[PDB]
């Protein structure tokens, strides 16, 4: 072979770019694309377009537009710029709204400048925004704002958004408003974070800037003060009748209100009907409320009749927060994906007004999501199919029949193709297969009258073409047997695997609760240098802690992080030794985030196995991560609780064990979410034993490095370390 | 041979230790020298001692005793402990004082925990200390303090303590309390930082510490607004019990008013004459008072015919700040250290009442400072001897006949001993000898009135012993010439040196204004163990800029930081590396401070002679650092002044220059003084042009690096670094 390989520079300067397909639905029948720079319109049925949008419509505007948003009746368009990321979801922007008909910018009453958040209603074209931390609504998007709150206050109270934890773990995303489903009314979290301690951290910004800034945000670690929340519904339709619209307050249950809690779902059922889930702080206990506009009294009851209960004995609830309800249009009953009796994520049916429900799905394998609901037929993904949890399907289920199970993407292109998501058009009339792997993504549209495939509509065959004159690696996913249980791994094996040489390896860690490293998609990433380029075989393991398999391998970290997560990690190393193609000598291990934790807990077992290893932004200490993610599988850092836990499984216990190996650490300086402060802390105790060890800070990066430089930078920096680590001198 | 050589161990564990002979004079006869914990008093004259103090006297005190301070009458002695290091010289202690006579502690109005200074009057027994920022006096050890001032403000207003740049750039201390020298009086100087912004950055802590806190200190980077001052002097004799005390305020002169200016000098000229110097903040412009108290009004009055001027067309005044004058017995005239006509410094002698001056010295060599003055002779340091720069010996000149220099330590031993400093007795009838170099330092008592030669007081007998069992490096001190100026360099040369081999070679460099970094001190230090283990020849060299060869060398690079003082180490290295010792294809470089702007400088000038450097909490950017320290070489950031070179001499625009050199970049976390900041600018600017680099964190650590374990940590991480960079294949 005399093929070039897939180098560092392709990966980061990316020479092989995978084609996406991304369509937004706009109706039952169309979707707009981005066709060189144009919008155009798409008619599912036949395929046919025409330009929505000209790419030459806004030349003259004078700012770059970042994003735009149709409103529902296809009569005005929001242009959103000045964008500002903040955390993981939240930013702010200026927007301009755009009327489709008299073809024009509307110049009168605009939305401000530095807004948070907008959204239009489902239905309409209704505004909501929030800007300095209060809700406004515009009937019409020409005339003035009705305001909603004036609690507001910067890092204090945020309605209608959520805080820094809020946005992080609970809701994964930033805006806390839901308008209901006709758009009369508007439900809103209310938080606040009074007694919330702040991180702070210095922020350099340009050279110019003399002086660093601190940077404050509200950030409850492990045990400590959390926001509280409340939750408020307004009646938009009675604004421009009354001076200032009642904001109807719905208060948490009983059972909740006794201690800490937290709001984690709101989803509408009907016009008039509202469903709120609500978590205890310590996290196995959940409570559904379902609660009616009275009309008379103005009012929000909630029957208890109609509260639903969720707990668990072995974990938490749900994946990472209880599932969502999926309402049948009358509202009368509900599909919620549940732990069943045997561990496994089912989706179970419930009547509103009836505690037990039934469930519609059964097996050792699990219900990922639900992804559409018709009065005939539920769609959903899971990992049934050949009994892989890494693989991904799309089924249907008919609504009178359960024994009716229809698999619509198994079959397609068993080899191509073995992870799906799907999209489906707004009342489900199409849907679009996105297939990720295990070949090139393919992405499909298909008529749900029949479930006929409509048309290809991404295929990637120019790449296809590109890495035929490529050494491409090729990719293993397999299983072996620990105490009779089945425990997946992939490998990235380098192109001309041979199995009688002995290759170094580099185990790639994440681990957390729920992971999945084991799987069907394909991916052009440093792993792939690696294997192509430098030899060296890339492998992932999901051991214990790990998700899609049940609850019984899930749970078994459950208040013990830093445990069977990180010994797996360990035994799958020395098992891949045991398969014989391994250099025994030259086994690494390395992770970001949760695999940094992982990575630097290994590092520092004693175990011998590993000769290097590289942590990028880890946990330290479960004291110093967020209370929401940390206290859901660790409880609380209290003699009482778990304590003794928290203050058994830090990295810096470990220090001496580092003497053992080769470390490379490295952290942004303005990683909002795992605190500089944590790989501080390592450092600190690997001076303090004597331990030498490489280290890399970088300025003003987050907990992504994502910036294009230091995306390159880090990526650069950790290859010398590899090749160093593995090189025969 | 096969004797051991000095290795990095040896340096890091202190194997092989200077002995020292630290002694305090008491009187004109006697002094006192801490011996096993043991306080003797000693006669110089004949050399016998008595215990003042037993080691076992605090057996049972409760605390370890950091420090002790004998009352100048002997009576009592302060006892220094819970010691809690703050800045270069601030701390905060508690202290007790015990009564050598009654051989009990004082209990009765303790001085209290958390005081910032206290200090004993220069006669008797009197004591003034701050706490909380204000001044109190107390003028027996066991009754109340008085309380002085009432205005002292955490962070804010300042009475008889320096702020942060007051401590570290203009008195080198944190008291700014003076005595008269009976003690009837108490001078004292009052900041006020209201308006000055503040550095602010995050300290980790303890592990346990779950969230890292914020340090915030005033502190004016160059450019910005500036601490205010004031002065006053109060009568400690006429306190009363009853009535709060009047401080009497001296205000600076009208050319100083008109804008911003510091208090740069405080000396008492007798009983009731003080002198004060101010300097513009545009620092080549100072003026002294000489101020006398009036008994009639009770007020100072500084005579503006006894006004006296100091200013530089060259530079800025003085070395590091305006010299001190040395008042004869009457008070009616002064000695100073001034730069001459030729801009060397030499002593001017001064009539309190008369503009001119007379130099009582004068040559191409430079008065060092001024150590003791008698009606006969006054006795100074300089390196006139041999006319070598980096030489110090101890002189007198006959104050009637000024002909009449006598060289006091320049013969006693010119092979040992070429850089010599002095202490003298209170009426200088006695002197104590310090030889540092070129041999083991070597400490010896003498008399004035015949400088007898008395005795030795320590010759490091011992360590010599020790030092020949050990394969010791030779160090060559020489010059080069350039543009027919000399200029100075050492070099660390490795045991068995021969001129016929190649060593690589390490470039030490600080480089400063007014630095001296070749010279004749004996060192035993990480330059040793890298000439005696590793055969590296460790070079520094003296250029444009440097110190103590007068004003044309030392001017040089007046508002032009960043330039000549650069190219000056690069033009030495490129001769250096033309030697025939020297390996051209290994010679690297390295700093600390402002050293380590320097090597950075240097790295990124593009000059193609070093492979590779170290800088350790370098300066970047002039705008970063202190008003004081910067704007005496840089003046101020503004357009109408400096800007343009404040602009074009930071590390940052270099950074396209360092993809050809291997760079190590290191600084603590917790640097009040060379802000982080600094660093962090740094490396983000080489990660934005793609060059890769080596870093290193110190957490918590401050410019020093120097707690226990980060010093041996680095030393340990640069020693790797170096080896590496200098290992041929
Ligand atoms: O940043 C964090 C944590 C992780 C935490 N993540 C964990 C992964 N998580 C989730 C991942 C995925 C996947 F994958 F299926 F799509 N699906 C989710 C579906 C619903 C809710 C959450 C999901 C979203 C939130 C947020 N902060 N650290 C935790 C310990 S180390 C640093
Ligand atoms: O830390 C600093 C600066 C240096 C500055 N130093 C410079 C050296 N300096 C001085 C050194 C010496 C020597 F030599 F005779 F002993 N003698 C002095 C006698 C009187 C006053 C100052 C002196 C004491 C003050 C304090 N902050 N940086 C400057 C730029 S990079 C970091
Ligand atoms: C809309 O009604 C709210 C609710 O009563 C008003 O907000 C209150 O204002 C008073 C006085 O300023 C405060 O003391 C209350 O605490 C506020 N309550 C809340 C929930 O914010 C608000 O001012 C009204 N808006 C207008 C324009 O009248
Ligand atoms: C959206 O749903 C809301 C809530 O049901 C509707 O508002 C009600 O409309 C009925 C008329 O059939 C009235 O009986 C009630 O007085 C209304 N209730 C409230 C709270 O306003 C609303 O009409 C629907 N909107 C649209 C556009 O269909
Ligand atoms: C320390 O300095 C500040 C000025 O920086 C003084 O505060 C000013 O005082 C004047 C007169 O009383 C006021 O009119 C100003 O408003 C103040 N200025 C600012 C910026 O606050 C303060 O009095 C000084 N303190 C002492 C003890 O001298
Ligand atoms: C220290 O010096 C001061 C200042 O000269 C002395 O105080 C003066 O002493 C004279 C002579 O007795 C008095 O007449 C003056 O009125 C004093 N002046 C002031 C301002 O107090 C002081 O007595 C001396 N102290 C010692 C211990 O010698
Ligand atoms: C102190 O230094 C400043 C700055 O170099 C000198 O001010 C300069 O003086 C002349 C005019 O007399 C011009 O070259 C510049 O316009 C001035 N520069 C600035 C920045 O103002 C000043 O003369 C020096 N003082 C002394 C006594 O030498
Ligand atoms: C697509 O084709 C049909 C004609 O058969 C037409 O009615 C429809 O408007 C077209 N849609 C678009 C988006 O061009
Ligand atoms: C705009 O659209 C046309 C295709 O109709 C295309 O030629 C052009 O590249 C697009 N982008 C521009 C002009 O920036
Ligand atoms: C937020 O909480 C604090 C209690 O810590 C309370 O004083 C304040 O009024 C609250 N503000 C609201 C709910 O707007
Ligand atoms: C929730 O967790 C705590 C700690 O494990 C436990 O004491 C409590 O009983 C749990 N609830 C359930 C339903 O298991
Ligand atoms: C030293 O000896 C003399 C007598 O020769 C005596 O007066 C003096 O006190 C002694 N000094 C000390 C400090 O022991
Ligand atoms: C200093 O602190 C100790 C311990 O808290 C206390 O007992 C003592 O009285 C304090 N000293 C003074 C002088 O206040
Ligand atoms: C001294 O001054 C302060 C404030 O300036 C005042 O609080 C105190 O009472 C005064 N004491 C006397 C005795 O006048």
């Amino acid at each position: 072979d005399s093929r070039k390989t897939y180098t560092l520079t392709d990966y980061l300067k990316n020479t092989y770019r995978l084609k996406l397909y991304s369509l937004r639905w706009i109706s039952d029948h169309e979707y707009l694309y981005k066709q060189e720079n144009n919008i155009l319109v798409f008619n599912a049925e036949y395929g046919n377009s025409s330009v929505f949008l000209e790419n030459s419509t806004f030349d003259e505007f004078g700012h770059s537009i970042n994003d735009y948003s149709i409103s529902p009746d296809g009569q005005f368009i929001l242009l959103e710029y000045n964008y500002v990321k903040q955390w993981r979801h939240s930013y702010t922007a200026s927007y301009d709204i755009y009327d489709l008909n008299k073809r024009q910018l509307i110049t009168e009453e605009r939305i401000p400048n530095n807004t948070q958040w907008v959204t239009w209603s489902p239905v309409g074209h209704k505004l909501a925004y929030v800007w300095n931390n209060d809700i406004y609504v515009k009937i019409e998007p020409n005339l003035p704002s009705y305001r909603i709150t004036w609690t507001g206050k910067e890092d204090i109270i945020y309605n209608g958004i959520t805080d820094w934890v809020y946005e992080e773990e609970v809701f994964s995303a930033y805006s806390a408003l839901w308008w209901s489903p006709n758009g009369t009314f508007l439900a809103y979290a209310q938080f606040n974070d009074t007694e919330v301690p702040l991180i702070e951290y210095s922020f350099y910004s340009d050279e110019s800037l003399q002086y660093p800034k601190t940077v404050r945000v509200p950030y409850p670690k492990a045990g400590a003060v959390n926001p509280t929340v409340k939750f408020f519904v307004v009646n938009t339709d009675s604004l421009s009748s009354v001076t200032n619209a009642t904001s109807i307050q719905i208060t948490a249950p009983a059972s909740m209100l006794i201690g800490d809690h937290y709001l984690c779902d709101v989803t509408w059922a009907t016009q008039e009907r509202i469903s709120l889930q609500w978590l205890r702080r310590i996290q196995n206990y959940s409570v559904m409320d379902i609660c009616d506009y009275d009309e008379s009294s103005g009012r929000w009851n909630c029957l208890v009749a109609r509260q639903h209960i969720e707990m668990s004995t072995t974990g938490w609830v749900g994946r990472f927060r209880p599932s969502e309800p999926h309402f049948t249009l009358d509202g009368n009953s509900f599909y919620k994906i549940i732990s069943n009796e045997e561990g496994y994520r089912h989706i179970c049916y419930f009547q509103i007004d009836k505690k037990d429900c039934t469930f519609i799905t059964k097996g050792t394998w699990e219900v990922i999501g639900i992804e559409a609901l018709t009065s005939d037929y539920l769609y959903y993904i899971s990992n049934e199919y050949k009994g892989m949890p890494g693989g991904r399907n799309l089924y249907k289920i008919q609504l009178s029949d359960y024994t009716k199970v229809t698999c619509l993407s198994c079959e397609l292109n068993p080899e191509r193709c073995q992870y799906y998501s799907v999209s489906f058009s707004k009342e489900a009339k199409y849907y679009q297969l996105r297939c990720s792997g295990p070949g090139l993504p393919l992405y499909t549209l298909h008529s749900s009258v029949n479930d006929k495939g409509l048309r290809v509509l991404e295929d990637n065959s120019a790449l296809d073409k590109m890495l035929q004159n490529v050494q491409m690696p090729s990719k293993k996913l397999d299983f072996i047997i620990l105490n009779e249980t089945k425990f997946w791994y992939q490998m990235i094996l380098p192109p001309h695997f041979d199995k009688s040489k002995k290759y170094p390896l580099l185990l790639d860690v994440y681990a957390g609760p729920c992971s999945q490293k084991a799987d069907t998609v394909f991916r052009l990433n440093w792993a792939t240098y690696l294997a192509s380029t430098e030899n060296i075989i890339v492998a992932s393991f999901d051991g214990r802690g790990s998700g899609y398999q049940g609850d019984k391998i899930m749970h078994a970290i459950n208040r013990r992080l830093g445990t069977f997560e990180v010994e797996d990690q360990i035994e799958a190393a020395r098992q891949f030794s045991k398969m014989g193609f391994v250099d025994n000598k030259r086994i690494a291990i390395w992770g970001w985030s949760y695999g940094g934790y992982v990575t630097s807990m290994v590092l520092g077992s004693g175990s011998g196995v590993f000769k290097c290893g590289i942590a990028v932004a880890p946990v330290s200490r479960w004291e110093y991560y967020d209370s929401v993610y940390t206290e859901r599988y660790m409880g609380l850092p209290t003699p009482e609780d778990n304590l003794d836990h928290y203050r058994n499984s830090t990295v810096m216990s470990r220090a001496e064990n580092f003497k053992q190996v080769e470390y490379l650490l490295i952290h942004g300086t303005a990683d909002d979410n795992v605190h500089f402060q944590q790989s501080a802390q390592i450092s600190k105790a690997l001076v303090d034993v004597g331990v030498d060890f490489q280290a890399m800070w970088y300025t003003d990066e987050d907990h992504g490095i994502a910036s294009s430089t230091a995306h390159q930078h880090i990526y650069t920096h950790m290859s010398h370390f590899i090749k160093q680590c593995f090189s025969l001198p």
